[PDB]
C-alpha cells in the first residue's frame, strides 16, 4: 500500500487509482496548487504532479 495525503489514510485497493503518478482515491484528488479534492482523472496531469483544469488554465 501507499498511503493517500489528502484523507490521512492509507489507500490500499479501495479507490485507488494513478492521475499523474501518485496514488489517489477518486475522491481525493487533491491539487498541487490550490489543494481543491476532485473527481477522477479528468483534469490536467504535470510530471508526478496533479493541478486543477480551471486553477491552472486561470494560473
Ligand atoms: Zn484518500
Ligand atoms: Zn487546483
Amino acid at each position: 500500500a501507499e498511503k493517500c495525503s489528502r484523507c490521512g489514510d492509507s489507500v490500499y485497493a479501495a479507490e485507488k487509482v494513478i492521475g499523474a503518478g501518485k496514488p489517489w482515491h477518486k475522491n481525493c484528488f487533491r491539487c498541487a496548487k490550490c489543494g481543491k479534492s476532485l473527481e477522477s482523472t479528468t483534469l490536467t496531469e504535470k510530471e508526478g504532479e496533479i493541478y486543477c483544469k480551471g486553477c491552472y488554465a486561470k494560473n
